[PDB]
Protein backbone atom coordinates (compact mmCIF):
# COMPACT_ATOMS: atom_id res chain seq x y z
CA UNK A 1 0.00 0.00 0.00
CA UNK A 2 1.26 3.86 -0.96
CA UNK A 3 2.01 5.79 1.67
CA UNK A 4 3.52 9.93 0.34
CA UNK A 5 6.63 10.29 -0.37
CA UNK A 6 8.12 13.47 1.72
CA UNK A 7 11.78 12.91 0.71
CA UNK A 8 14.08 14.55 3.03
CA UNK A 9 10.91 16.35 4.62
CA UNK A 10 9.47 14.93 8.24
CA UNK A 11 5.71 14.05 8.39
CA UNK A 12 3.33 17.22 9.26
CA UNK A 13 2.77 18.61 12.73
CA UNK A 14 6.67 16.40 13.93
CA UNK A 15 8.00 18.07 16.38
CA UNK A 16 11.34 19.69 15.42
CA UNK A 17 14.58 18.20 16.51
CA UNK A 18 17.11 20.70 17.35
CA UNK A 19 20.92 19.81 18.32
CA UNK A 20 23.92 22.96 19.15
CA UNK A 21 25.87 23.58 15.88
CA UNK A 22 28.58 21.16 16.86
CA UNK A 23 26.55 18.50 16.70
CA UNK A 24 24.99 19.32 13.72
CA UNK A 25 28.63 19.23 11.93
CA UNK A 26 28.19 15.82 13.28
CA UNK A 27 25.42 14.75 11.24
CA UNK A 28 25.72 12.98 8.02
CA UNK A 29 24.76 14.82 4.51
CA UNK A 30 21.67 13.32 4.67
CA UNK A 31 21.04 13.86 7.95
CA UNK A 32 22.05 17.54 7.96
CA UNK A 33 19.59 17.82 4.85
CA UNK A 34 16.45 16.24 6.89
CA UNK A 35 17.92 18.93 9.98
CA UNK A 36 17.84 22.23 8.13
CA UNK A 37 14.72 21.23 5.56
CA UNK A 38 12.94 21.26 8.73
CA UNK A 39 13.98 24.91 9.97
CA UNK A 40 14.96 26.90 6.94
CA UNK A 41 12.68 27.72 4.27
CA UNK A 42 15.50 27.37 1.40
CA UNK A 43 16.64 24.43 2.37
CA UNK A 44 13.26 23.02 2.31
CA UNK A 45 12.36 24.23 -1.45
CA UNK A 46 15.55 22.97 -2.47
CA UNK A 47 14.89 19.45 -0.65
CA UNK A 48 11.34 19.94 -2.62
CA UNK A 49 12.84 20.22 -5.91
CA UNK A 50 15.43 17.20 -5.08
CA UNK A 51 12.40 14.86 -4.47
CA UNK A 52 10.76 15.50 -7.67
CA UNK A 53 14.28 14.46 -9.38
CA UNK A 54 14.80 11.61 -7.40
CA UNK A 55 11.62 10.29 -8.56
CA UNK A 56 12.20 11.20 -12.24
CA UNK A 57 15.81 9.57 -12.29
CA UNK A 58 14.48 6.54 -10.45
CA UNK A 59 11.30 6.32 -13.37
CA UNK A 60 13.72 6.90 -16.57
CA UNK A 61 17.62 7.06 -15.41
CA UNK A 62 18.62 8.68 -18.80
CA UNK A 63 21.29 10.93 -18.13
CA UNK A 64 19.79 14.51 -18.84
CA UNK A 65 17.35 13.00 -16.03
CA UNK A 66 19.90 12.01 -13.98
CA UNK A 67 22.17 14.95 -14.05
CA UNK A 68 19.38 17.19 -12.84
CA UNK A 69 18.95 14.86 -9.79
CA UNK A 70 22.91 15.18 -9.12
CA UNK A 71 22.70 18.96 -9.64
CA UNK A 72 19.49 19.48 -7.69
CA UNK A 73 21.36 17.31 -4.64
CA UNK A 74 24.64 19.66 -4.34
CA UNK A 75 22.62 22.75 -4.56
CA UNK A 76 20.64 21.53 -1.56
CA UNK A 77 23.86 19.89 0.21
CA UNK A 78 25.60 23.32 -0.40
CA UNK A 79 22.73 25.40 0.87
CA UNK A 80 22.46 23.05 4.45
CA UNK A 81 26.52 22.79 4.34
CA UNK A 82 26.81 26.89 4.43
CA UNK A 83 24.15 27.02 7.52
CA UNK A 84 26.57 25.61 9.97
CA UNK A 85 29.63 26.27 8.17
CA UNK A 86 32.46 26.65 10.42
CA UNK A 87 33.47 30.18 8.90
CA UNK A 88 30.07 31.09 9.88
CA UNK A 89 30.14 30.29 13.18
CA UNK A 90 33.33 32.34 14.67
CA UNK A 91 33.08 34.87 17.30
CA UNK A 92 34.48 37.31 14.82
CA UNK A 93 31.36 36.57 11.70
CA UNK A 94 28.81 35.81 14.84
CA UNK A 95 29.63 39.86 15.62
CA UNK A 96 29.55 40.90 11.67
CA UNK A 97 25.90 40.00 11.67
CA UNK A 98 23.24 41.96 11.86
CA UNK A 99 20.52 41.23 14.86
CA UNK A 100 18.10 39.72 12.28
CA UNK A 101 20.86 37.32 11.10
CA UNK A 102 21.81 36.93 14.40
CA UNK A 103 18.51 35.26 15.66
CA UNK A 104 17.88 33.62 11.90
CA UNK A 105 20.89 31.47 12.68
CA UNK A 106 20.80 30.58 16.49
CA UNK A 107 17.07 29.60 15.15
CA UNK A 108 18.20 26.53 13.56
CA UNK A 109 20.06 25.49 16.75
CA UNK A 110 17.41 26.29 19.52
CA UNK A 111 13.67 25.99 20.00
CA UNK A 112 13.17 29.10 21.75
CA UNK A 113 14.98 31.56 19.52
CA UNK A 114 12.59 29.76 16.76
CA UNK A 115 9.58 30.35 18.42
CA UNK A 116 10.57 34.07 19.51
CA UNK A 117 11.96 34.69 15.87
CA UNK A 118 8.47 33.59 13.99
CA UNK A 119 6.92 35.93 16.29
CA UNK A 120 9.23 38.52 15.76
CA UNK A 121 8.87 38.41 12.01
CA UNK A 122 4.74 38.46 12.24
CA UNK A 123 4.75 41.66 14.28
CA UNK A 124 7.29 43.24 11.88
CA UNK A 125 5.25 42.09 9.22
CA UNK A 126 2.03 43.42 10.38
CA UNK A 127 4.14 46.74 11.23
CA UNK A 128 5.32 47.14 7.32
CA UNK A 129 1.93 45.86 5.93
CA UNK A 130 -0.50 48.14 8.86
CA UNK A 131 1.34 50.94 7.97
CA UNK A 132 0.71 50.75 3.79
CA UNK A 133 -3.14 50.07 4.65
CA UNK A 134 -3.13 53.03 7.15
CA UNK A 135 -1.40 55.53 5.02
CA UNK A 136 -3.72 54.30 1.31
CA UNK A 137 -6.64 55.18 3.41
CA UNK A 138 -5.24 58.39 5.78
CA UNK A 139 -3.77 59.74 2.15
CA UNK A 140 -7.60 59.32 0.53
CA UNK A 141 -9.28 61.26 2.93
CA UNK A 142 -5.83 64.21 3.36
CA UNK A 143 -6.58 64.06 -0.53
CA UNK A 144 -10.33 64.64 -0.21
CA UNK A 145 -10.40 67.25 2.10
CA UNK A 146 -7.14 69.21 1.28
CA UNK A 147 -5.73 68.13 -2.34
CA UNK A 148 -3.27 66.47 -3.88
CA UNK A 149 -0.63 69.30 -4.01
CA UNK A 150 -1.23 69.57 -0.25
CA UNK A 151 -0.34 65.79 0.34
CA UNK A 152 3.14 65.91 -2.28
CA UNK A 153 3.97 68.80 -0.03
CA UNK A 154 3.82 67.56 2.98
CA UNK A 155 5.57 64.03 2.21
CA UNK A 156 8.04 66.54 0.31
CA UNK A 157 8.76 68.57 3.20
CA UNK A 158 9.07 64.59 5.22
CA UNK A 159 11.36 63.24 2.07
CA UNK A 160 13.42 67.06 2.45
CA UNK A 161 13.80 66.86 6.35
CA UNK A 162 15.04 62.86 6.07
CA UNK A 163 14.42 56.58 3.20
CA UNK A 164 11.69 53.99 1.63
CA UNK A 165 8.54 54.10 0.89
CA UNK A 166 6.97 52.55 4.66
CA UNK A 167 9.53 54.94 6.14
CA UNK A 168 7.83 57.92 4.84
CA UNK A 169 4.69 56.73 5.01
CA UNK A 170 4.76 56.03 9.11
CA UNK A 171 6.00 59.60 9.63
CA UNK A 172 3.36 61.72 7.79
CA UNK A 173 0.52 59.01 10.07
CA UNK A 174 2.45 60.03 13.22
CA UNK A 175 2.95 63.93 12.43
CA UNK A 176 -0.64 64.05 11.24
CA UNK A 177 -2.12 62.15 14.75
CA UNK A 178 0.11 64.68 16.85
CA UNK A 179 -1.38 67.38 14.74
CA UNK A 180 -4.90 66.32 15.14
CA UNK A 181 -5.08 64.33 18.37
CA UNK A 182 -9.04 63.95 18.31
CA UNK A 183 -9.09 62.13 14.77
CA UNK A 184 -10.15 58.71 15.65
CA UNK A 185 -8.58 56.65 12.78
CA UNK A 186 -5.29 58.53 13.15
CA UNK A 187 -4.65 57.71 17.17
CA UNK A 188 -6.04 54.17 16.21
CA UNK A 189 -3.03 53.67 14.39
CA UNK A 190 -0.91 55.69 16.53
CA UNK A 191 -1.82 53.35 19.25
CA UNK A 192 -1.53 50.28 17.70
CA UNK A 193 1.55 50.81 15.77
CA UNK A 194 2.68 51.79 19.46
CA UNK A 195 1.58 48.29 20.73
CA UNK A 196 3.28 46.51 18.17
CA UNK A 197 6.48 48.02 18.24
CA UNK A 198 6.13 47.07 22.27
CA UNK A 199 5.41 43.51 21.04
CA UNK A 200 8.56 43.32 18.31
CA UNK A 201 10.90 44.60 20.56
CA UNK A 202 9.93 41.94 23.40
CA UNK A 203 10.44 39.26 20.62
CA UNK A 204 13.56 40.20 19.23
CA UNK A 205 15.08 40.77 22.97
CA UNK A 206 14.09 37.41 24.02
CA UNK A 207 15.58 35.84 20.23
CA UNK A 208 19.01 37.86 21.16
CA UNK A 209 19.05 36.72 24.33
CA UNK A 210 18.66 33.22 23.57
CA UNK A 211 21.12 33.42 20.55
CA UNK A 212 23.85 35.24 23.36
CA UNK A 213 22.86 32.04 25.81
CA UNK A 214 23.58 29.35 22.41
CA UNK A 215 26.50 31.16 21.17
CA UNK A 216 28.03 31.89 24.81
CA UNK A 217 28.34 35.20 24.55
CA UNK A 218 26.82 36.00 27.67
CA UNK A 219 28.83 34.75 30.01
CA UNK A 220 32.43 35.77 28.62
CA UNK A 221 33.49 37.46 31.70
CA UNK A 222 34.81 35.67 35.27
CA UNK A 223 35.91 37.94 37.85
CA UNK A 224 39.49 36.57 40.08
CA UNK A 225 40.65 37.06 43.67
CA UNK A 226 40.93 40.96 43.75
CA UNK B 1 -1.35 83.37 0.13
CA UNK B 2 -4.92 82.80 -0.94
CA UNK B 3 -4.65 79.05 -1.94
CA UNK B 4 -7.72 77.76 -1.01
CA UNK B 5 -9.14 73.68 -1.67
CA UNK B 6 -12.52 73.47 -2.74
CA UNK B 7 -13.91 71.12 -0.25
CA UNK B 8 -17.53 71.22 -0.52
CA UNK B 9 -19.53 69.78 1.86
CA UNK B 10 -16.62 67.98 3.77
CA UNK B 11 -14.72 70.07 6.72
CA UNK B 12 -10.38 70.19 7.18
CA UNK B 13 -8.66 67.15 7.32
CA UNK B 14 -8.43 66.06 11.38
CA UNK B 15 -11.10 68.07 12.40
CA UNK B 16 -12.68 67.25 15.71
CA UNK B 17 -16.18 65.76 15.02
CA UNK B 18 -19.27 66.99 15.88
CA UNK B 19 -21.72 64.37 17.24
CA UNK B 20 -25.65 65.51 18.03
CA UNK B 21 -28.59 63.41 19.27
CA UNK B 22 -31.17 61.97 16.74
CA UNK B 23 -33.34 64.52 17.14
CA UNK B 24 -31.05 67.47 17.01
CA UNK B 25 -29.66 65.87 13.46
CA UNK B 26 -33.77 65.56 12.38
CA UNK B 27 -34.05 69.86 13.14
CA UNK B 28 -30.53 70.22 11.25
CA UNK B 29 -30.73 71.89 7.83
CA UNK B 30 -30.36 70.26 4.66
CA UNK B 31 -27.00 71.41 3.83
CA UNK B 32 -25.86 70.97 7.79
CA UNK B 33 -27.18 67.34 7.78
CA UNK B 34 -25.11 67.09 4.40
CA UNK B 35 -21.62 68.15 6.09
CA UNK B 36 -22.94 65.83 9.62
CA UNK B 37 -23.45 62.62 7.88
CA UNK B 38 -20.36 63.53 5.19
CA UNK B 39 -18.22 63.56 8.22
CA UNK B 40 -19.06 60.29 10.09
CA UNK B 41 -20.14 58.36 6.93
CA UNK B 42 -18.16 57.10 3.68
CA UNK B 43 -21.05 56.85 1.70
CA UNK B 44 -22.90 60.11 1.79
CA UNK B 45 -18.84 61.54 1.84
CA UNK B 46 -18.19 59.50 -1.69
CA UNK B 47 -21.86 61.39 -2.68
CA UNK B 48 -20.66 64.53 -1.47
CA UNK B 49 -17.73 64.29 -3.29
CA UNK B 50 -18.97 63.38 -6.76
CA UNK B 51 -21.65 66.08 -5.89
CA UNK B 52 -18.78 68.78 -5.78
CA UNK B 53 -17.14 67.55 -8.79
CA UNK B 54 -20.89 67.68 -10.64
CA UNK B 55 -21.03 71.65 -9.15
CA UNK B 56 -17.44 72.22 -10.72
CA UNK B 57 -18.62 70.78 -14.05
CA UNK B 58 -21.92 72.66 -14.33
CA UNK B 59 -19.73 75.84 -13.52
CA UNK B 60 -17.28 75.31 -16.43
CA UNK B 61 -20.11 74.29 -18.52
CA UNK B 62 -23.87 74.85 -18.00
CA UNK B 63 -25.01 72.29 -20.56
CA UNK B 64 -29.06 71.05 -19.95
CA UNK B 65 -26.98 67.54 -20.19
CA UNK B 66 -24.57 68.82 -17.64
CA UNK B 67 -26.80 71.13 -15.49
CA UNK B 68 -29.52 67.77 -14.68
CA UNK B 69 -26.46 65.69 -13.62
CA UNK B 70 -25.40 68.30 -10.47
CA UNK B 71 -29.67 68.19 -9.87
CA UNK B 72 -29.32 64.71 -9.91
CA UNK B 73 -26.01 64.55 -7.70
CA UNK B 74 -27.34 66.46 -4.98
CA UNK B 75 -30.75 64.70 -4.34
CA UNK B 76 -28.68 61.34 -4.30
CA UNK B 77 -26.28 63.45 -1.16
CA UNK B 78 -29.72 64.70 0.22
CA UNK B 79 -31.98 61.29 0.22
CA UNK B 80 -28.64 59.44 1.58
CA UNK B 81 -28.21 61.18 4.70
CA UNK B 82 -31.74 61.95 5.23
CA UNK B 83 -31.90 57.97 5.10
CA UNK B 84 -30.06 57.50 8.15
CA UNK B 85 -32.19 59.72 10.60
CA UNK B 86 -35.96 58.68 9.11
CA UNK B 87 -38.14 58.81 12.07
CA UNK B 88 -39.10 55.23 10.85
CA UNK B 89 -35.55 54.00 11.65
CA UNK B 90 -34.90 55.18 14.52
CA UNK B 91 -38.12 53.54 16.23
CA UNK B 92 -37.66 51.04 18.65
CA UNK B 93 -39.41 48.01 16.73
CA UNK B 94 -37.10 49.41 13.26
CA UNK B 95 -33.64 49.22 15.86
CA UNK B 96 -34.43 45.92 16.78
CA UNK B 97 -34.59 44.52 13.02
CA UNK B 98 -30.25 45.73 13.11
CA UNK B 99 -27.45 43.25 13.16
CA UNK B 100 -25.36 44.14 16.18
CA UNK B 101 -23.20 45.58 13.83
CA UNK B 102 -25.54 47.93 11.76
CA UNK B 103 -27.31 49.26 14.95
CA UNK B 104 -23.64 50.34 16.40
CA UNK B 105 -22.93 51.22 12.83
CA UNK B 106 -26.30 53.55 13.39
CA UNK B 107 -25.26 54.80 16.65
CA UNK B 108 -21.69 55.40 15.95
CA UNK B 109 -23.50 58.41 13.74
CA UNK B 110 -24.53 60.03 17.04
CA UNK B 111 -22.28 59.11 19.75
CA UNK B 112 -18.30 59.79 19.86
CA UNK B 113 -17.74 57.11 22.32
CA UNK B 114 -19.42 54.62 19.78
CA UNK B 115 -17.37 55.93 16.84
CA UNK B 116 -13.84 55.05 17.77
CA UNK B 117 -14.75 51.81 19.80
CA UNK B 118 -17.06 51.01 16.02
CA UNK B 119 -13.52 51.75 14.18
CA UNK B 120 -11.28 49.78 16.69
CA UNK B 121 -14.00 46.88 16.48
CA UNK B 122 -13.53 47.11 12.17
CA UNK B 123 -9.66 47.21 12.56
CA UNK B 124 -9.62 44.03 14.72
CA UNK B 125 -12.49 42.17 12.62
CA UNK B 126 -10.33 42.83 9.42
CA UNK B 127 -6.92 41.84 10.99
CA UNK B 128 -8.86 37.97 12.23
CA UNK B 129 -9.64 37.42 8.54
CA UNK B 130 -6.17 38.45 6.95
CA UNK B 131 -4.19 37.03 9.35
CA UNK B 132 -6.26 33.32 8.98
CA UNK B 133 -5.67 33.95 5.20
CA UNK B 134 -1.55 34.32 5.79
CA UNK B 135 -1.69 31.60 8.44
CA UNK B 136 -4.10 29.19 6.72
CA UNK B 137 -1.80 29.65 3.15
CA UNK B 138 1.09 29.18 5.43
CA UNK B 139 0.17 26.31 7.02
CA UNK B 140 -1.31 25.02 3.34
CA UNK B 141 2.21 25.63 1.73
CA UNK B 142 3.97 23.07 4.94
CA UNK B 143 0.70 20.52 4.42
CA UNK B 144 1.15 19.85 1.07
CA UNK B 145 5.01 19.68 1.07
CA UNK B 146 5.16 17.10 3.55
CA UNK B 147 1.45 15.59 2.87
CA UNK B 148 0.67 16.31 -0.85
CA UNK B 149 -1.92 18.27 -2.67
CA UNK B 150 -4.20 15.20 -2.81
CA UNK B 151 -4.12 14.98 0.87
CA UNK B 152 -4.77 18.68 1.19
CA UNK B 153 -7.77 18.65 -0.94
CA UNK B 154 -9.19 15.97 0.88
CA UNK B 155 -9.29 17.82 4.20
CA UNK B 156 -10.78 20.91 2.46
CA UNK B 157 -13.38 18.78 0.75
CA UNK B 158 -14.80 17.29 3.96
CA UNK B 159 -14.99 20.96 5.94
CA UNK B 160 -16.36 22.10 2.45
CA UNK B 161 -19.35 19.16 2.44
CA UNK B 162 -19.99 19.83 6.41
CA UNK B 163 -20.72 23.39 5.73
CA UNK B 164 -22.58 23.25 2.42
CA UNK B 165 -24.67 20.13 3.91
CA UNK B 166 -26.79 23.22 5.50
CA UNK B 167 -18.61 28.66 0.09
CA UNK B 168 -17.20 30.59 3.60
CA UNK B 169 -13.38 30.40 2.58
CA UNK B 170 -12.19 32.34 6.09
CA UNK B 171 -14.49 29.47 7.80
CA UNK B 172 -13.32 26.59 6.17
CA UNK B 173 -9.71 28.30 6.70
CA UNK B 174 -9.92 28.53 10.92
CA UNK B 175 -11.66 25.05 11.03
CA UNK B 176 -8.42 23.83 9.49
CA UNK B 177 -6.33 25.73 11.16
CA UNK B 178 -8.10 25.15 14.32
CA UNK B 179 -8.36 20.98 13.56
CA UNK B 180 -4.47 20.65 12.68
CA UNK B 181 -3.53 22.90 15.94
CA UNK B 182 -5.42 20.26 18.25
CA UNK B 183 -3.68 17.31 16.32
CA UNK B 184 -0.32 18.95 16.49
CA UNK B 185 0.13 21.16 19.63
CA UNK B 186 4.03 21.11 19.19
CA UNK B 187 4.25 23.24 15.75
CA UNK B 188 4.91 26.80 16.24
CA UNK B 189 3.41 28.43 13.32
CA UNK B 190 -0.06 26.59 14.24
CA UNK B 191 0.77 27.82 17.96
CA UNK B 192 1.50 31.20 16.54
CA UNK B 193 -1.89 31.24 15.31
CA UNK B 194 -3.51 29.61 17.89
CA UNK B 195 -2.18 32.51 20.21
CA UNK B 196 -2.57 35.59 18.26
CA UNK B 197 -6.27 34.42 17.07
CA UNK B 198 -7.33 34.27 21.01
CA UNK B 199 -5.44 38.07 22.13
CA UNK B 200 -7.32 39.45 18.90
CA UNK B 201 -10.55 38.04 19.70
CA UNK B 202 -10.28 39.93 23.00
CA UNK B 203 -9.79 43.11 21.50
CA UNK B 204 -12.68 42.49 18.82
CA UNK B 205 -14.91 40.89 21.73
CA UNK B 206 -13.99 44.40 24.29
CA UNK B 207 -14.62 46.50 21.34
CA UNK B 208 -17.82 45.46 19.95
CA UNK B 209 -19.20 45.21 24.26
CA UNK B 210 -18.40 48.60 25.01
CA UNK B 211 -19.89 49.81 21.50
CA UNK B 212 -22.94 48.17 22.09
CA UNK B 213 -23.29 49.25 25.54
CA UNK B 214 -22.73 52.83 24.28
CA UNK B 215 -25.35 52.00 21.58
CA UNK B 216 -27.61 50.82 24.26
CA UNK B 217 -26.98 54.26 26.19
CA UNK B 218 -27.40 56.62 23.08
CA UNK B 219 -30.45 54.78 21.87
CA UNK B 220 -32.10 54.58 25.67
CA UNK B 221 -31.92 58.76 25.64
CA UNK B 222 -35.63 58.87 23.53
CL1 LIG C 1 -9.17 19.47 8.83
Amino acid sequence: QPEFDRGFLRPFGAKMKFLKPDQVQKLSTDDLITYMAEKDKNVRDLAIKLRDAKQDSTKNGTPEIKQKYDKAYEKTKAAAEKLVSEESLTRDALLELTEEQYVEKAALFDKDVYRNNLQRQTYERLLRSETDVSYREVARTFIAREGEPALNAKIERLALTLLDYLAIAADFLKNQANLHADDPELNLYKAETKAREIKANRAMKEALEGADKLFERNKILKSPDM
